[PDB]
DNA sequence: ATTATGACGCT
DNA sequence: AGCGTCATA
């Protein structure tokens, strides 16, 4: 009744790029614009690892994952942008400088969490308020609203074949409904939500010519469902009312944070398929096969409910560099595992110091994991040591003296099991 | 032989 | 601390 909170206390949207690193290609070389396309990193094996795939390139069938050579069977007209390398590695600074240009547009109109490369949630509870006071009354045009859905609309009672057509329909229907006339309708102040966010949308495209797609609900797993709901290039409002419908036919999986392991045993235990069953159970019931925290946040989220605040983070927390040395690229001598070490340590160099003059702070703890031949785990161990200056010899070597004694060999030249990954991440940053 | 990342939870 | 999970291009 009069007591039970219905979680639209916040304005939340997720804003995500579409295709990005499609897009940044795109944008430096004319000719892959409005085409098949897709960005690949190496090339030796198989014409190399596709990361990022156009919407055009998607329709027939290309995906994530796929190999080059595959990829061209199903598209033989596809065009391809490599990944640059460096230091024996792929280095992907062209594509985080991209989104420091995005996501600095972005916090010019709200908060953000960097969620991703390509992706941040902004909380508009605030930039609402505001806005509903500089319009005082005023009904909100569907003018305003040119890319938006209204999810589960239009809904009862022939343009409406079309898919443009269906969306004005359905955003007329929501309008119609709407009462400007009270402040605090949690559905009027998704509405000016929405209308923040196109012109969010409209500034990063005008400066940098990047087109993306969000979504705008009353909290970060919502506003991220809803953003998925209409790509490209278009933006979702999902209402706490459109809950249930929207639920009764969503796969548990599609939800975030319940596409691994989690949702599966969600499905096992419970014998169920979609969010909306979850209403069933006691939040009890819930915590207890689910554990107190997953119970709870499970208990309110198939309701449409939760409390995960919009971080105040702009900036990655850790600066990593990664190699995989699969089959038989494995390194299997000493000087093989110091010499990209060093390749490792001094990409990483180069973005730390970069890291320190752009934004005042300075890493104090070094991370180096590896992977071994046959463990079928991201990582197969992982150290600590102390990161006391930006020097690439120095973090090589000590990253060295962290997993020397993995070396099974016998003989101090050979490495065995050979290694498989390295991996250096600088973490625990403090101001400076 | 997807790879290169990055955040957060458990004990 | 070191390990595991879930997610991004
Ligand atoms: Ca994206
Ligand atoms: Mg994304
Ligand atoms: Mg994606």
């Amino acid at each position: 009744g009069p007591h039970m909170a219905t979680g639209q206390d916040r304005v939340v949207a997720l804003v995500d790029m579409d295709c990005f690193f499609v897009q940044v290609e795109q944008r430096q070389n004319p000719h892959l614009r409005n085409k098949p396309c897709a960005v690949v990193q190496y090339k030796s094996w198989k014409g190399g690892g596709i990361i990022a795939v156009s919407y055009e390139a998607r329709a027939f069938g290309v995906t994530r994952s796929m190999w080059a050579d595959d990829a061209k069977k199903l598209c033989p007209d596809l065009l391809l942008a490599q990944v640059r390398e460096s230091r024996g590695k792929a280095n992907l600074t062209k594509y985080r400088e991209a989104s420091v240009e995005v996501m600095e547009i972005m916090s010019r109109f709200a908060v953000i969490e960097r969620a991703s490369i390509d992706e941040a949630y902004v909380d508009l509870t605030s930039a609402v308020q505001e806005r509903l006071q500089k319009l005082q009354g005023q009904p909100i045009s569907a003018d305003l609203l040119p890319s938006t859905y209204i999810e589960g609309l239009p809904q009862g009672p022939e343009e409406t074949v079309q898919k443009e057509g269906m969306r004005k329909q359905g955003l007329f229907q929501w309008l119609d409904s709407l009462q400007i006339d009270n402040l605090t309708s949690p559905d009027l102040q998704l509405t000016v939500g929405a209308v923040i966010v196109e012109e969010m949308r409209a500034a990063i495209e005008r400066e940098t010519g990047f087109q993306c797609s969000a979504g705008i609900s009353h909290n970060k797993v919502l506003a991220k469902l809803a953003c998925g709901l209409n790509k490209p290039n278009r933006q979702t409002l999902v209402s706490h009312g459109s809950v249930p419908q929207l639920f009764s036919q969503m796969p548990i999986r599609k939800i975030r944070s319940l596409g691994g392991k989690l949702g599966a045993s969600v499905i096992e235990i419970l014998g169920i398929e979609y969010m909306g069953e979850l209403t069933q159970f006691t939040e009890s019931q819930l915590q207890s096969h689910f554990g107190e925290k997953n119970g709870s946040w499970l208990y309110a989220m198939c309701r449409g409910i939760e409390h995960d605040p919009v971080k105040p983070r702009q900036l990655p927390k850790t600066i990593g560099c990664s190699k995989n040395f699969p089959g038989k690229t494995a390194l299997a001598t000493r000087e093989q595992v110091q010499w990209w070490l060093l390749q490792l340590a001094q990409e990483l160099e180069e973005r730390l110091t970069k890291d320190r003059n752009d934004n005042d702070r300075v890493a104090t703890q070094l991370v180096v994991s590896i992977r071994v031949q046959g463990d079928k785990r991201l990582s197969s161990l992982r150290r600590c040591c102390a990161l006391t200056r930006y020097d690439a010899h120095k973090m090589s070597h000590d990253a060295f003296t962290v997993i020397k004694n993995c070396n099974t060999s016998g003989i101090q030249t050979e490495w065995s099991p050979p290694l498989t990954m390295l991996f250096l991440c600088a973490t625990k940053f403090s101001a400076s």
